[PDB]
């Protein structure tokens, strides 16, 4: 006789109608099990707020045409035949927003009770909701819906392959050394109603994946540091130098530049800007402000050859914390050189003045950024 | 007897054929149905023109074969069959500019009257006006006309599933925490016309969608403010620091590269540039009549020891409002000091009208960018 | 009886082969006719010399086996049959460097003469060759070549549906509001030939476009003309000040930049770069002349405390258009006053020099910077 | 009679089946012989952890239907018939993240005992972990997973065509002069398994490659050692002068847009940052170091005008290793000027002092610059 | 009677199959033969080493099937049939490591002696090797391998259509104002052997192309010119202005700026950087012998205040080439200006000396520069 495999296969296959719904009984609906296993998370882009993942998605349904005995076909008890010569059910994603290049699986196992299984790999890109308020530490929480698209709850009814608690801990076959770390997938079922007839069979994947920061620590806190150590390194410089105020505007144009490459990376949304961007217009605040003060105490000093001389006020404030022809010729020459000298000591005594009030509100910054340096170690360390 | 699905596609599709037009009367058109909802706006590029969003469209015709009595099959009323089994109407999009990845859907339903119902998603890459006029605000109203390719009026035509109020208000399913926000999805009919005969059906949805500003407000008017910040800041150095010329300069570079790298985002049109860069051309124009202002302070206060004395109308305006031979040897001397006095004397006479010219200068600057701003912060109320 | 689109398709379609070209005879080749109606201009990539567009296209050709008798098939005189069901000629354009995503029709009208009316839209990558010349004012003259890939002369020749002057003037569906404005199409028969007998029938659409210069005229003129306005800003500054030549070095470098990166959006060619490239050097030589000036006359007139006096014809050239202890003792007091004073005012002989060239030299560059931008809005207006 | 293949094929093909597993009894697996032949590494992307390769792939099986005896065919012993004819393995990889785009082969050899032969190229873009600890030099170890996607181990085994040496050392078709070599392809077989009964053949080739540092030399190493260079050269200033601190504030900015820019290139991963990043950041080090001392020596020899004299104990630490009206009004003369060269000589003393000391401060400079130089290139030997 | 073409296709394609390869004898192989027409070089990737071409393919084999006596079928001699409906070589190009995107000719000529000629058009995407040595001029030879995937040298051999003289030297469809040059396409044949029974027909064509340099002229040459020009400027300021190291270095950063942007240009191999990286160096190190130059004459010349007077060997080498109280109290104020005078003399000394060695040096640097530019247009005279 022909080998059990041919037999069965034309057994089975001929007069098989594709299109018709494998049930002997129409009222029954085909309840086909679902089962997800995440892969990769190949892509999130949070200015498109789309998701691109990889999925092994495995399905099975009763098939009731499908059906033998093995006893008459030398006890076979399961069979591989084409995916594209059976009914398969429209079961696809609603937060589709692309196809996936996927490769086509071209078999399917059929069981002698009819239970056909389909296993297939799928990339998914999907819309979902993505909260960048956190950015650096954000858990994204993505739905995935795989529903049948036409048939209703009457005719393809869905259900889980396996208990939610083995979908929910699956990280088998994650590839985990991504930006992204999978926490967990939730299977939820509900019917999406039309109306009262018009129900439809719904399972949603919650797929959870928290960001690794360690892919921007570096990014972003590193050269926001470095700019304000060399800051403060800044206030070493004499107020009367002049170059202080250049060495502040450069620094400023250049930590803007930092600013402004960074952003291309940095993402926004119109919930709100993450608070990464706030935290930069603190350090930005910071920066202006002593670029204000390193002005205000060049305004202070200079030796403008103008300058009354210091109140008595601002004095002991700050320095409580610090030949009648021959004859008259000659009384021109040391009027000159004394106008000259006092005018100088006036000027001494506005630098003198300067110089204590520089360090004054050196320490004052100083001890500014340091608050500012334990609240952001202090709020981090909640996040991690 | 068979099941009752087998029998009535076996009945259905025997003998069926898909090229032809299912109508028993040639005369009468296959009137089809059309539904449109908005799922995700997936992108807008005004340099191209073209506008990418996905879309869940469904259509019902009669068909006039697939037509059959219930009691006969089992009260069967609906079946699901292969889409590449029956005849589909060919409608798309007249505003194509290329094609979209959408999911294939395998199966559609038909009722025993012959109802067939095509649900399907289509991602559309279409050609639209886009009024750049006031970016960060602007509304965008762009058509998606759904018609016929071939198919005349006398052939196929198309009218609405639902009721045009209730497209209108649809958002069941639109992805809202994008960019862009729908407003609403209009449609109405119209008859494309080559000639008296040639007249094809037509139904047009406008689409209508309003940016969200929120996206853009960071990435425009913060750094821009910021840089008018520093300007106000860089009138308090001295005019003869000489420096305050240099920080100028590098401040309208920096703000310079900020407006080249802001290019990149903000798109042109022929119509004509938003009224951003209009607002951005006068705060060029502010920074510039700043670093104006700053060069001829230091031209007018310069140490230069080659004025001559302050004229008596700039004078009076300004402060307005603020032994022969021992003997004659010796008077060389005190000529000498005497003529470097004078001199000195001078240039501090320039100094002192310079220094309020400059804080004069600086109020109406100090006024100019106050009105600048407040104009603005007021016409971003009406657009708000 | 059965329906007359059952009817009039089955009898048609029975025994109908794909494979042959449809002539009764096989002498008489089948003439189909063209017509092309430009619906976008996607894309014109001038570093690639590569043309996007999107085309409606339309043809017909005579099937002499899809006849029939209107009389017989209940008056039925045109019916819509799939176009996968009939041969179809394989017309395409010889300037493919891509194959274009565009919908596929499914159907094709044919008349009971056999006209089949095929129409579909259609997008091209073509082959062009893009003149750079005058890039942001530039016409291009690109050549869609619509032929029969295999078959010559003897078996497909092309007509044109419409009278050229017709298919000239038609912007019936252009989408105008693009970069480039469509002015003509204009078709031309010939005959490809690679030997006496191997001949094909060719169309060729000269599709024509003018680059819209309102894109661009901000993107170019506008920062260079800013920077010649702070560059005139720039002399105004002392000679002696030391900061001008920062001033203007500073200027350059940004100007600089605004070169590199305006780089990546002017293209070039192997002909030759635009015009506008050769504007751009001239705008170079201006500033780094301005800068040598600068130079020059901070050279001329340092306070180097080693300058010999000014001679005689440059100072004339120049201004013409502006007890015996004791007393041998402070003998030695007055001659060290006199030769710093002489050494003083023989710096300031310097300086006065200095400063009416300067303002000479500035006069001259603001009329040669006057000229130019004369020239170049003369030469504007002849471009537009 | 008719020609020997026709007969061969007619007799071959007619009622053979391509969903049936060709094996004559179904309890004997078909064993596939794979063999993996690298012709490119297309790229490695560290940021997706992605790899895109080519390869040529025969795989060959033992077809048991596909049986002839040569004798009766006119002596043919093998012929090629279509691959979509036949049935086929469904082997893939298991790291798919997106399907390749391969040539289609249409034709498989078969021989008279039924094996076989399928020849194909097939690109692949497969996940895989980088270790990019030591990115210049690194050595990633990719696997390539074929196996089974449907059938068990009691269905489709998988064996190696050649010997593991053999595959090993081939590199006979791989195109060298990329940025990756290829150093070995390493086959191991094992089982994956689900439970007892669901075990699938598994065949795992471990490309391992080794990336080029040449491509990358140039682009790290010889700005960083153009910036230290420079740096170098930049305390030949003198300390004095002013300029010396805004050139090492202007080449710290260079160097940090340096940094920022070749972040572009330089990838990251969650396991660490490479050691590149680690050396960048002590080059940052010494650049602010340097920048510090600087600007400490500026303050310690600036004209202040106010500085007390050096100390007693500095001063030896550093040099050790270096009438009567008439009568009393010309006493103020000479006190002025005494006075003022008093003060004169203490700015000198405290200027001798910070000479010196920016000597010595940039010899110790030179020699941790010289140590750190000696120790990088005695770790690149080691790495090289 | 039937239509000639309906009964030659008729009784051609009845039972003809497509797998059996066309020959009555199966010893004979089927010679195809091959002619490659290059239309356009669409793109040369030297970072990945792939090389995107289009060419129009025609091949042409006799088909012993496909063969009839045109007196019997009305004289037709040629018959166009659908590609898909008989048998065709699969010969394809090795060095594939994509698919490209090309037109599918639906027809094939068919002559009644059974010589089918199959034309299409094919887009390739072939790894080759690149030899970026002299990147502006380089000539790259990257081989066209066309052969039979998997038929050996006993089922498909490989000829050339036409002559080689005639392949080599044709140009008459090559889009030539692209970036490449077509300047020959070599045909040779040669066997790939696996082993002494599998030895494979192959047809290689060393397509050649040159790059046109005036496409890069601009890109590269003219920035660094005009760096080396202002270099050339910098000279002219005093080198105690102190604002002449700040424009070096200035200059220095714009020049390192440039280098990094052009860098995203210029590619790089393992072989080895183009020698317009080893000229770029070259600059660089002129621009860095000039900024060591002025910051030496800087450290020369300066008021330090501290210097002692100028050696009599440099001196001479330089110059060679450019009543008692009153008494007594009287003295010391002479005595301190005699103290100040000769510290001044011996400062302007100093700046005498350092004056005309930045005269000397500048002459040295001007003929260095002068040297290098004759150099490299003698060497671009080679290369041109
Ligand atoms: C008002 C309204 C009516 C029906 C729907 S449903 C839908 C609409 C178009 C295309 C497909 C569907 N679906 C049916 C089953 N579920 C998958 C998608 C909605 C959303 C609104
Ligand atoms: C002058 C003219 C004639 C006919 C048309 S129509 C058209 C043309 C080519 C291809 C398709 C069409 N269409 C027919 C039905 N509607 C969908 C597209 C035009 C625009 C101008
Ligand atoms: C020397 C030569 C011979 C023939 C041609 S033609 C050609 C060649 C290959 C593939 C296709 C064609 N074509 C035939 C009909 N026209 C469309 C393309 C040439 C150019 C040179
Ligand atoms: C818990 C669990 C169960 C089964 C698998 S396997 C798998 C799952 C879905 C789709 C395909 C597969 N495969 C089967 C044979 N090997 C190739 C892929 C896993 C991973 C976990
Ligand atoms: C060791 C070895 C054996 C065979 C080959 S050949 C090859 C291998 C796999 C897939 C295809 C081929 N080819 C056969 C005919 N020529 C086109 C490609 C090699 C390279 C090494
Ligand atoms: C099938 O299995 C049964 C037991 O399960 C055994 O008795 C019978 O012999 C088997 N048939 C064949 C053909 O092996």
């Amino acid at each position: 006789t022909q080998p059990a495999l041919l037999r069965l296969s034309d057994h089975l296959l001929a007069n098989y109608k594709k299109g018709v719904r494998p049930v002997r009984d129409w009222r029954k609906p085909t309840t086909v099990s679902i089962d997800v296993i995440m892969y990769a998370i190949l892509n999130v882009d949070e200015k498109n707020q789309v998701l691109t993942t990889y999925i092994w998605y495995r399905q099975y349904w009763t098939d009731e045409f499908l059906q033998w005995t093995p006893e008459d076909f030398d006890n076979v008890t399961k069979l591989s035949i084409p995916t594209d010569s059976i009914w398969v059910p429209d079961i696809l994603i609603n937060e589709f927003v692309d196809v996936g290049k996927s490769p086509n699986i071209p078999y399917v196992y059929v069981h002698h009770r009819g239970e056909v299984q389909n296993y297939k790999p799928l990339q998914l890109v999907t819309a979902c909701s993505l909260d960048i308020y956190n950015f650096p530490f954000d858990v994204q929480n993505c739905s995935l819906t795989f529903t049948s698209w036409l048939h209703t709850i009457q005719d393809i009814n869905i259900t889980l392959w396996r208990s939610p608690e083995e979908v929910r801990s699956d990280k088998s076959i994650f590839i985990n050394q991504g930006e992204w770390e999978l926490l967990e997938v939730f299977p939820q079922f509900k019917e999406f109603s039309i109306d009262i007839s018009n129900s439809y069979a719904e399972m949603k994947f919650y797929v959870i994946i928290r960001r690794r920061p360690l892919f921007y620590a570096v990014s972003l806190l590193l050269p926001s540091i470095f700019l304000m150590v060399v800051d403060i390194v800044g206030f070493c410089l004499p107020p009367d130098s002049g170059e202080r105020v250049s060495f502040k505007i450069t620094l400023l144009l250049g930590y803007s530049v930092f600013l402004i490459i960074v952003s291309d990376t940095l993402p926004a949304t119109a919930i709100g800007t993450p608070l990464i961007g706030v935290y930069f217009v603190v350090c930005m605040a910071l920066l202006v402000i002593s670029l204000a003060e390193t002005i205000f105490i060049v305004r202070l000093v200079h030796k403008q050859d103008l300058q009354r001389p210091v109140p008595d006020w601002l004095r002991h404030l700050v320095l409580d914390r610090a030949v009648r022809g021959l004859l008259q010729e000659l009384s021109s020459i040391r009027h000159f050189l004394e106008k000259r000298d006092e005018m100088r000591e006036v000027a001494r005594d506005w630098l003198r003045v300067g110089y204590v009030l520089d360090r004054l509100l050196f320490r004052i910054y100083l001890l500014a950024v340091l608050a500012y340096s334990i609240t952001l170690v202090t709020l981090w360390s909640i996040w991690h």
